[PDB]
């Protein structure tokens, strides 16, 4: 198996399953090495990602601005053969809405399920840690729940990373919570790719397929409703830090990996965050 | 709680001609329900500093199965050193990632040795695990160090790999003795050239709480390293070589040394898998 990591089920307050993994730092030599203050990472969708998370935090054990590094933990589903479960993550990584479709908004049943059940369960794992401070990562439906959390429930992390967020889902109904959030501290990290809502053409990609990828692309609108919503969080009281990139030449899949990486990365090496 | 297991994956050890132990760490596509799942042709990739990059690549390529331009996928091949609580081994890597020169300190100079291990053991003892798959093309990737001996593979033996993949390769060492190599490349079916480097590290931002003089020892080191500029010099060298397919350069925006593997490892495999043939250039 992998070295310095370990997984477990946990059922959530309904009787369904979750697969948790962990990871700590690589050159420890067992869990109990750690003592004292630490970051840790909750990472959403966790069996598409908690490979690269963990490694890209083992990877940062020979950079010069390494600190001691932190916890990852991802937060995933009994899976075989595939990285995501649609119907489960349907219902988890939604918010609630009244136009919203039977199986979704059940953003606020996993955000309990993660703080009740996943945070104590970990903190078992590590009883001599504490945990420093604490970030929600997730990409697509993923960043959609990181935002729903910071805007209805901010105290909960201390920072939130939301991946090529998907802010077109239901209307753009994320878009009322940040109103309410603006209008009523933690930092946000949002992300995208330059060729999510912009696509170059395959090489032999004939035009009628090209076009129905650049009107998918221009409708999911993944760029100008995340430059949209950070101008709408723009010199917000509360919020400490706001950072937005853009990947050049990432696609929605792609630009997963560099999210990912300097997500861990920023948030175990360079905070707090610029205000 | 149990230990992580990793699926569609397993290790084995290979030793060279020397007696020198290897770790090889092979992935194939999650959705197979074994390693006899694929058959007929497929593109592989063979991955320096295996330790320090498997996992990304295994789970980047699985990621893929996801996206709009997927083709099945390919084969993953880690060439990596028995090792414990750490991603390298500097002794070992440093005779293996570096071209002989007559003035190679003691312990560099292995290159030619190694690119023979990956071809005339690894390669074979891979194939031997996959017999109903035909290798489609073969592509070597390697970082810092490991882009160097991309590089060189490419210089002296271009018909070994279809393409490689430079991550930000160390052109600064041995004053530049890789240039030679290139000079002669350029002054003789065509492979290709990935080369890359993060923007932040011939440029560094300073670090919160960095005291000055502290951070003008790190730009005096990332001024003499110089991996963008002379990584630029020898793209600007190779661009319009006729025994060169197709020539990608990359520099990742707010990308350091080591932050930019999980950005190179990822678009590499994605491009040699999803992207080929690559369009002249």
């Amino acid at each position: 198996p992998l070295p310095n990591s370990e997984q477990f089920y946990l059922e959530n307050d309904r009787g369904e399953p979750y697969l948790i993994q962990v990871s700590w730092p690589l050159h420890w030599e067992d869990k109990q090495t750690g003592r004292g203050p630490l970051p840790i990472i909750y990472i959403v969708d966790g069996n598409a990602l908690f490979l690269t998370a963990t490694e890209a935090a083992w990877r940062r054990a020979a950079a010069s601005h390494f600190a001691g590094g932190g916890i990852i933990v991802a937060i995933g589903y009994p899976l075989k053969g595939k990285l995501y479960d649609a119907r489960r993550r349907s219902f988890d990584l939604t918010p609630p809405t009244a136009c919203a479709p039977v199986g979704y908004g059940g953003a606020d049943v996993f955000l309990d399920f993660i703080e009740n059940s996943v945070r104590p369960a970990v903190q078992a794992r590590f009883p001599q840690v504490s945990l420093a401070r604490e970030a929600l990562y997730g990409h697509a439906y993923g960043g959609l729940l990181a935002l729903h959390a910071l805007f209805t429930r901010p105290q909960s992390f201390d920072c939130y990373i939301a991946s090529s967020p998907s802010i077109w889902w239901n209307s753009l109904c994320i878009l009322h919570e940040a109103k309410a959030f603006v209008e009523t501290s933690p930092s946000l990290m949002v992300s995208w790719g330059s060729w999510e809502q912009h696509p170059p053409r395959w090489a032999d990609e004939l035009l009628d397929h090209y076009e129905a990828r650049k009107r998918t692309a221009a409708e999911l609108r993944m760029a100008d409703n995340a430059l949209d919503l950070c101008a709408m969080l723009h010199g917000c009281s509360r919020l400490h830090a706001l950072i937005k990139t853009e990947y050049e030449g990432e696609d929605h899949t792609s630009v997963m990996s560099c999210s990912v990486s300097r997500g861990l990365t920023m948030f175990f090496e360079d905070w707090p965050f610029h205000q």
